[PDB]
């Protein structure tokens, strides 16, 4: 039973019996103690990292041993723990044994009732100090005075002295076995506390050890590294060489065996002073709790809030798991409780510390924002490793700009550019595994309650990491100098709207060296801006003033300019993305709607990277606004995390992979129909683009947005389709005949995926008129697949007549653009046709 | 005490068991074949005879430790996971050869991906490829 | 009483004999803050001087530290840490990259020299280029306040 409490100061001082973390620790190693003055050095050591809890542990001990002093048959007395980085720096450890074993023996002197017992044995005690008095100057010599040669032939001391030099080791035997006959004892034991304030102090302690300590009424255990004392001990080994040496014989070949014999002689240390059988090991809490389901060693709870009982205690691994589970926004499943583990394995005062101003700030605010409740602890808990990692540091500054910044520099770090941005504390390193958590409680708490936000970090955060991976790392000194010229381009960390970190996205993808001339770039097509020659079928110019009103305006937000050696204008499935994130950060005010749709498309002057070498607008403001309303009465509840972000990003950006090769070849001359699946027209490769991403928001977040309680995909093969739109369809019925199982409904389960799917923007995306597919099966999902949208939207995208004109191949759309798939691509000369 | 097949110089035996009798004391190799057989999962083979040879090659302070620590443990928990006890017994003496190649010192970082980074850390500090993974002792460092 | 306290100023080690004369508070000026404060002692001697004097301020002046910049230093903590009251006003003359420079080799000289050596590495160094450049320039900021200096013109600009 094992309860730690929150509130209380939880100190080494302060902490008692029935809130040890070490228990079995510490009755087992009292019982070997006791065992080894029942039956040389008797030495025994506790091991454990810094913040292991060595002083908690080893006060127990002496508190345990002190406690029942005439009961147990066999006795021992415990002088008072020392701390060697607290003594003074020149004060000889001897001394400090001496000073408080000689109070020890006077306060017993002064618990006699006899006279004579008490005046015969006092002498014997000053005796013995008396000749320790006269051999300290032995530690603290410079050098040898010949006078000291008559004192060491000074054979009067009355005492055996088996062997006459003045031995302090003699000397202090002695007074040690003079000391148990006072104090009625079968041994004392010498404590030592950690040295890892300052484990230069520990020389002392060790050679003490081995040269005074060496009596069998004398236990002694210390605590520390043994990693921490080895290199202690290694860096005097390398003292007892001779300086010359070591340049003289600088060759490989004596340098390898010098560094052998160091090893050698720091083996046989350790082992001379620390026997292995005497070793413990401090028990990490992981080691303690166990596993997922597993029992652990022991069981042990927490008490997270004030003035409970000890029935209302939980376990400290459900504690530290609802602290990620509603701090990162992650719900139950492997990728929660890896936090959980990797917090387990911290340090238990890092641990402390991360569950005390948790939980001190939590019922201090419910008596909320537990994702800015745990940032808050993980932001001083890791401090020290964001320092060493080169984050940002300022908390006036932990905005969406500073976040999208960490990431980049996060991977930069990790060598984790392909799944880095999921913040995994899975690296190989101690500070960037501690950044990991950190960072992810960023994304926590920054995109909450939020739409436009989270797609800035789907779209700036982990976008600027692939974008780079794949478009900008072929050039690399370099790497760091390329970097430096990468995110100042796309300005990471000072960006004014995702459509203008877009505007710049789409030429890095094209800036980066593609061959084939084709311009079915990665999540962009390339769009011709002029006309010649030899242009088979409706083939032309892109126009933009063909589309109607809302057409026209979503369109525009897609449309990108490069300022190259000529304008090359992109249309692109980020600038889409980027026009959303923009215009969900707008209020609901139709005077400011117009300003996001309009800086998008104009004033924009994209200069080549310096790594490259070269009224029916109105009608769809109404709709825009009735989305926005829509947006801020559901994304307050919609509690995302950097796991879902990265993940969703995942699949949209591998799509994105397989839409630009898959459709670079399948341009042919009877494209434009679009009738069959071996035509990919410009209409149809943009068509799967955002049907790509609302599949990336469809799948991942149906599996770890933390609303959702059980899975709705189910069981199956998730493919993220392109060139088909069948396993899209199947996934949103799926999930339909689901949540009608339960009776639950399509904005509570999804808040995320309901808001996109609803988009004004997107809509005329979803079904153009060089897009459906019209085989007979092609129809046979597709009509239901467009009445499935049309259901957990809640109303009609298309009339009875619209759909039907898709189908079979004029009456104006505004709600479908049209001019696309006319439009042809940059290097994509048709000289050839589909074949049947 | 010879190669298993040799008439050594000396013959060793080994009290495994408080108050065990000098005359039902088993020898030193075998006490030794014991841990690394019944530890190590090895049959009687050369694979196991290279092991008790090495430790044989060990310092005395070093091989007695290593017996000590394991048999006082193995005997207050059958009052079983030998592997796992001989872990705890082969740690503490083979502790300082681990810092000298960069093997998991932590016991709570007993992770499974750790001990393929450790083998990976070991064959490329063994510098063997084809036959470093077998987790032979055929280097020439006694590391 | 403020020569009873100038060994403080030039001590290479601190005496516990002097514990006991940091003690007193016989001196009837009543200082507020702890015994043997040199900063407050000449606080109170300038004020002296001002009464008897029959003067508002005292103006302190410095010339320029060119022909030798390491003298400089001790002007620089002298100004901080004891010309520091409304009787007293400072005025310095001299290159402003000059002292810059000299305040920088100081703030060097706070990092442990086994530190430097052992943390030779480009995102270390860096970081360790920014603290000292920040920390030397807040020191010129405290020290000579932005709106109270004054520049030298050239006959070029005159
Ligand atoms: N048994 C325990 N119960 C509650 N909290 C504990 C316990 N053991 C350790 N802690 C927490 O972990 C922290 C670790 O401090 P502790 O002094 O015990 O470890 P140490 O780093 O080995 O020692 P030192 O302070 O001498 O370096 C404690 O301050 C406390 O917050």
């Amino acid at each position: 039973k094992i309860i730690i409490n929150l509130f209380a100061p939880n100190l080494p001082g302060s902490t008692k019996e029935d809130d040890l973390i070490q228990k079995s620790l510490r009755d087992q190693l009292v019982e070997s103690i006791r065992n080894s003055i029942a039956y040389g050095r008797n030495v025994f050591f506790v091991d454990g990292t810094r913040g292991a809890g060595k002083t908690t542990f080893i006060n127990s001990v002496v508190k345990s041993l002190n406690s029942d002093q005439d009961d147990v048959k066999v006795n021992i007395k415990c002088l008072p723990t020392i701390d060697p980085t607290k003594l003074p720096r020149h004060e000889p450890i001897l001394v400090t044994v001496t000073a408080r074993l000689n109070k020890m023996v006077s306060d017993k002197l002064k618990g006699y009732w006899a006279s004579n017992d008490y005046r015969k044995q006092k002498e014997q005690w000053q005796n013995h100090l008396a000749q320790l008095q006269r051999g300290l100057h032995l530690l603290t010599d410079k050098e040898y005075k010949p006078e000291y040669f008559s004192d060491a032939l000074k054979l009067d001391a009355q005492l055996d002295y088996s062997i006459g030099g003045q031995d302090l080791s003699e000397i202090f035997e002695e007074l040690v076995k003079r000391a148990c006959e006072i104090l009625d004892c079968k041994a004392i034991l010498i404590t030592f506390d950690d040295i890892d304030t300052q484990f230069d102090a520990g020389w002392d302690v060790l050679e003490s050890i081995r040269k005074f300590f060496n009596s069998r009424k004398l236990v002694v255990v210390a605590t520390g590294d043994l990693r921490l004392y080895s290199q202690l001990i290694r860096g005097k080994q390398y003292e007892n060489y001779s300086k010359t040496l070591l340049e003289q014989e600088k060759e490989s070949v004596r340098l390898a065996e010098r560094g052998y014999m160091v090893e050698h002689l720091e083996q046989q240390y350790l082992l001379k002073l620390f026997p292995v059988q005497k070793r413990i090991q401090l028990k990490t809490m992981l080691q303690l709790v166990g596993e997922k389901g597993k029992a652990g060693k022991e069981e042990i709870k927490v008490k997270t809030e004030p003035g409970m009982q000890d029935i209302d205690a939980i376990d400290v691994r459900q504690a530290i798991g609802d602290a990620v589970r509603e701090g990162l926004n992650l719900r139950e499943g492997s990728d929660a409780d890896m936090y959980v583990n990797e917090l387990l394995k911290q340090p238990v005062r890092l641990l402390m510390q991360v569950l005390q101003d948790f939980y001190t700030k939590k019922y201090h605010a419910t008596s909320l924002s537990v994702p800015n409740l745990l940032r808050n602890a993980l932001y001083g808990s890791m401090l020290s490793s964001i320092y060493r990692a080169g984050l940002n540091y300022e908390q006036h500054r932990f905005g969406m700009d500073s976040l999208c910044k960490d990431i980049f520099t996060y991977v930069k770090q990790d060598r984790d550019f392909n799944t880095g941005f999921y913040l995994r504390p899975q690296s190989e390193s101690e500070a960037l595994r501690n950044c990991s958590i950190y960072l992810a409680s960023q994304v926590s708490e920054n995109c909450q309650g939020s739409l436009s936000k989270f797609l800035q970090m789907l779209l700036v955060g982990c976008g600027s990491v692939s974008i780079f991976n794949q478009f900008v790392t072929e050039l690399a000194e370099k790497f760091e100098q390329l970097i430096s010229e990468y995110v100042a381009y796309m300005s990471v960390g000072r960006i004014e709207s995702a459509s203008h970190w877009a505007n710049r996205c789409c030429a890095v993808v094209a800036n980066s060296p593609n061959d084939e001339k084709i311009g079915v770039f990665l999540g962009m097509v390339q769009l011709n801006r002029k006309s010649r020659q030899h242009m088979p079928g409706g083939y032309k110019k892109f126009n933009i003033d063909t589309e109607n009103g809302l057409a026209k305006a979503a369109m525009a937000s897609s449309l990108s300019t490069v300022a190259s050696n000529n304008l090359m204008d992109f249309c692109s499935v980020f600038n889409l993305i980027g026009a959303i994130a923009d215009i969900s950060a707008c209020r609901c005010e139709r005077s400011a709607i117009t300003n996001a749709f309009n800086k998008v498309i104009a004033q924009t002057t994209c200069i080549v990277p310096p790594w490259s070498e070269a009224t029916e607008f109105s009608d769809a403001i109404t709709k825009v606004e009735q989305w926005l309303k829509n947006v801020n009465e559901i994304e307050i509840g919609i509690r995302p995390s950097a796991l879902l972000i990265g993940k969703v990003w995942s699949r949209f950006y591998f799509n994105l992979n397989n839409v630009a090769d898959q459709h670079k070849t399948r341009l042919y001359r009877n494209a434009e129909h679009g009738r069959m699946a071996s035509q990919s027209n410009a209409a149809k490769i943009m068509r799967f683009n955002v049907l790509a991403f609302l599949h990336a928001v469809l799948v991942e977040e149906s599996l770890y947005h933390s609303v959702s309680d059980r899975e709705y995909i189910g069981e199956g093969l998730r493919l993220n389709p392109v060139t088909s739109v069948d396993e899209f369809e199947k996934k949103i019925k799926i999930i339909g005949e689901k949540l009608k199982a339960d009776n639950k409904t399509w904005k509570n389960t999804h808040p995320l995926f309901f808001l996109l799917i609803s988009c004004p923007i997107l809509h005329p995306f979803i079904f153009p008129v060089g897009g459906i597919n019209c085989s007979v099966k092609a129809l046979n999902k597709e009509t239901s697949f467009n009445k499935l949208i049309d259901e957990i939207v809640g109303d009609k995208l298309l009339s009875d007549e619209e759909w039907d004109y898709l189908t079979k191949n004029q009456q104006i759309f505004q709600n479908t653009i049209t001019s696309l798939n006319s439009s042809t691509i940059v290097g994509a000369s048709y000289d050839k046709d589909t074949p049947a």
